[PDB]
């Protein structure tokens, strides 16, 4: 399907799940990589690798080879990368210590719970 349709498939996934604070950056003039970006986030490990396997089951159902996912096992950031478009689902301390939404010019949703060992 177009670039936006997938996006929105991505998204609605996330929403079967209860996803929190998902988001979608638009990448397009700043890499050549992907174009549009996902960034929501699982309240616990549990959560996180069901939005993870939300989005692939979703995404693979409507004929969207997906390249390949990464971190799905300790479920704290996982990426599922979908070509043109690519889902990030992780945990608060986490999704708010790396910031990558930033990064595409995206503010972080409020954390403000604790993350002193972010790394850990």
């Amino acid at each position: 399907m177009e670039i936006q349709e997938i996006s929105k498939l991505a998204i609605e996934a996330l929403e079967d799940i209860k996803g929190k604070d998902i988001i979608e950056l638009d990448t397009s003039k700043l890499t050549s990589l992907f174009q549009r970006m996902i960034v929501a986030t699982g309240d616990s490990n549990r959560q996180v690798k069901a939005l993870a396997n939300s989005v692939q089951v979703k995404l693979k159902e409507a004929g969207v080879d997906i390249v390949g996912s990464e971190g799905h096992e300790s479920g704290e950031w996982v990426l599922v990368d979908a070509g043109d478009v690519v889902v990030h689902v992780m945990l608060p301390a986490v999704r708010d210590y790396y910031d990558i939404e930033a990064l595409w010019g995206g503010q972080k949703p409020s954390f403000a719970v604790g993350a002193a060992k972010p790394w850990s």
